[PDB]
């Protein structure tokens, strides 16, 4: 029924080139087995769609990574949010949106805006630079970390933590054992941060702990819910950004487009999202015997998603392989779907359509003038270098 396949979607032969493997996967069936790491994937926009929609039979609770948390212990507490279930979920999942909501948005637009235009500016003074070193990870690091409200003392600690979040999906591989290797200084920054004496004013993590007063969240979950947005918040948002400049710089048409039009700002870095998906896998776990696209999968199985896949599946996509900035990309699970769906998605689009209105208002050309580095994440996918030339407009 189920067709099994020896693909190894956390191999480094998968990270460096999974496009062609993903095609495999996609037209092997609607459900297959992985039998290097025993768990079921989907990797057809249908049933990648239909299984975050259904938190119910494919819950979260016993973790979004290789890991099952009834058999296996979690290498930090669980997620208050990631990794919970409804109605366990629901609350915290209020809380996060009223600080990361609109309005939240409208205070820190000014200032994330600002920090973009002088960033950019900035590197057009060099000409030469590296877009994830000087660009997808330093505007990020200038502008988040602020608005989070953490000190400036160890912020060095935040890209490493991230890493061994996303590496930790993973399975038991070298990335993931290395990561959890060298994790104690970074989690022992992270964990003090959350507490409110270390929080600033007005930041993102002092306004979660002044939720603690309505009966939706207790102060002793406030802590974990600012490690929420420590954990997911940096390292994703870098990615996409770096995906986009990628994009604008493979795709010389579309930022052309993007000049002419700035207010595409937003949409391109939405197509960047769909296109090159940061988070490119996780799981769920089967709560009971479940029929999926006409296959049967067991209770308490692993069900590993291709969300970059399913942002490419010709089943669903018009020319999915080309990054179109003017693209309806309604529909793309770059940020998930369903009651889990990315709770910052808010921060990420706002960070991402700023940088690109700066490039689009003063950037004539990207050009790529070095080698470009990939960087390896059991579930992260994004580049460790991508050396260019902008041409100032
Ligand atoms: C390009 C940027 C980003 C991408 C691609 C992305 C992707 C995702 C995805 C796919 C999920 C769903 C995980 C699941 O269903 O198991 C998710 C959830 C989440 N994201 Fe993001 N994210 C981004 C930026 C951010 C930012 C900026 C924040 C916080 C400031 C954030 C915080 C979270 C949190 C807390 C969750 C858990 C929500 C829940 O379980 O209900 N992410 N993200
Ligand atoms: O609550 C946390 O700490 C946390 C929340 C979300 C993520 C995540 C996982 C997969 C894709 C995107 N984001 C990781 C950690
Ligand atoms: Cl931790």
């Amino acid at each position: 029924t189920i067709p099994h396949l020896a693909i190894d979607p956390f191999s480094l032969d998968f990270f460096d080139d999974p496009y062609p493997d993903q095609q495999t996967l996609r037209d092997a069936g609607p459900v297959v087995y992985l039998d290097k790491w025993n768990v079921y994937g989907v990797a057809r926009y249908a049933e990648v769609h239909a299984v975050l929609n259904d938190p119910t039979t494919f819950c979260s609770s016993r973790g979004v990574g290789l890991s099952d948390f009834k058999k296996e212990k979690p290498w930090r507490p669980p997620s208050l949010i990631l990794e919970a279930d409804p109605p366990a979920h629901t609350r915290p999942r209020a809380v996060l949106s009223k600080v990361l909501s609109p309005a939240t948005m409208k205070t820190i637009r000014d200032g994330f805006a600002a920090a973009a235009d002088a960033k950019v500016d900035e590197l057009l003074q060099r000409g030469c630079i590296d877009a994830i070193a000087d660009l997808a990870e330093a505007y990020p690091l200038s502008v988040f970390p602020d608005a989070m409200g953490l000190k400036q003392e160890g912020r060095e600690h935040l890209l490493p933590y991230a890493g061994l979040v996303f590496n930790a999906f993973g399975p038991p591989n070298e990335l993931r054992q290395t990561a959890i290797e060298r994790s104690a200084p970074h989690q022992a920054y992270v964990n003090e941060q959350c507490q409110r004496p270390n929080l600033a004013p007005g930041g993102f993590g002092a306004c979660i702990h002044a939720f603690t007063d309505t009966g939706e969240i207790t102060p002793d979950e406030a802590p974990l819910l600012v490690r929420s947005l420590l954990s997911a918040g940096l390292d994703t948002t870098v990615n996409g950004i770096g995906a986009a400049v990628y994009c604008l710089a493979r795709f010389p048409g579309e930022l052309q487009r993007l000049r002419s039009d700035p207010t595409l700002a937003r949409n391109a870095f939405e197509e960047a999202v769909r296109f090159e998906s940061p988070v490119q896998t996780f799981f769920r776990t089967t709560t009971r015997e479940v029929e999926l696209g006409g296959a049967v999968i067991g209770e308490g199985e692993k069900v590993l998603m291709f969300l970059g896949s399913a942002n490419r599946d010709p089943r669903r996509w018009s020319d999915p392989d080309l990054y179109d900035i003017t693209r309806k990309t309604s529909g793309h699970v770059g940020f998930g779907s369903g009651v889990h769906m990315c709770v910052g998605q808010l921060v990420a689009r706002l960070e991402g359509e700023v940088m690109l209105s700066a490039l689009a208002r003063k950037v004539a050309a990207i050009d790529i003038d070095g080698p470009v580095k990939r960087r390896f994440n059991n579930t992260l996918r994004g580049l460790e270098s991508l050396p260019v030339k902008l041409t100032p407009a």
